């Protein structure tokens, strides 16, 4: 896993353009997600069990994404994928074995461009409240 | 689905010099596969029942690829993927609603480089019988 | 250089439905190009002198592509690239040290998807004479 | 231009792995570069003139990279490219028309993975002094 980031302003620049198709993933607990999240973000359960099954490779990230979608999600390895939790500043500040870290590895294998959101939902919701759904 | 081909000879070249990881997909009936197939190739049942599940996006291709593997098949979008049937010369000569075309469409979505083997397992086993497996 | 092909028919399909940007490269002598070439195709002189400059990496392919364009050719690595000569059936039938093979090698380095047109400008102009340009 | 970042720790993780080939680009003035820079970083002159020629598309970024290399540089669109200046924190904190911003656009077009180093040479040299050359 390489691990790269995108900042809020640049994500919004990305969303506002008909340039790229974005897969937005919210890796927080569902109460948080259901409470508020970035528009059209897909909730991927931050479970300790799900982490085990992903690293056991008994679940595929592409499988989890689609099962987690209320919509019928488009899986396409050309989609720019942005992941976020509550307040992680960068990939380096993560522990080697946590869920988000595991999630990024699986994603970087199935998608060409995978980025963590700098500051997480905390910063994003702080800057663009009109872009969050409750 | 765009549809590109690789000729039998460039496949071997692609294999011999391990500069790229190759995912080899045998899309023929199980009996044809189990008889003889290109070394290390993965069999994806030519089931019209599996077809209908793919077009329904009720099963993902990478899911279907890992299910059809004895070893731990590494789903990685930067893998070069080569599909083969019995004796298809190229992608244009395929019907609009056949398993292969359905298979290639879903594969090109999950994988960067996806190629049909020009001539199928007919010409390959006709040229490199030592690279086949009983 | 791996070496993959696209058949005349899938090229047109690739063009008609603008879901991908296509870079069309005519690798024949200038007189052959100027007579008739596939619509919008860029001519890259088959010069043994240009060959030697490419293998010396004294001229870059994207440099050579923009030099050989009347319009502003957008060098973009995510462009689908299709090369053609007069009547080459596939990449395997090419000599190890010919311009085409040298051209494809450098192109695959600068571009994600690079394909030889199966049958060259012979079969294409034999099938879509309306998509040729005098 | 999308614009993404990589932090020092993750760049070093990237360099230390035989996983990916990295193109390291130093976009500062040459006195700074010659004074000290990250090992094997290629100096790309931060010139106001060069900025104009790049945006006029009269110079190609792939052309500039190779001309700027004391070594014979490998241009290959699969190379992970990390760019850095003195102390830019993220892409969003850049002005829309500055050189670095122009540089990132051109690079993102010729390379699949292009990232700005979070904090620039200032932070990198602050953390890994043994990885800088004077």
């Amino acid at each position: 896993m390489i691990g790269t980031q995108i900042v809020t302003e640049r994500l919004v620049a990305l969303l506002e353009s008909g340039t790229e198709k974005v897969l937005l993933i919210d890796s927080r607990p569902f109460v948080e997600y259901n409470t508020s999240h970035i528009l059209e973000a897909i909730n991927i359960n931050c479970s300790k069990l799900m982490k085990r099954r992903l690293q056991q490779d008994k679940v595929l990230i592409t499988e989890l994404i689609q099962h987690s979608a209320k919509h019928k999600v488009d899986i396409d390895c050309s989609q720019k994928v942005v992941v976020y939790d509550q307040s992680s500043q960068d990939v380096a500040s993560l522990s080697s074995d946590c869920f988000l870290t595991v999630l990024l590895g699986k994603l970087e294998k199935s998608f060409n461009s995978v980025h963590l959101l700098a500051g997480g939902f905390a910063e994003f919701s702080r800057c663009f409240p009109g872009l969050c759904e409750g």
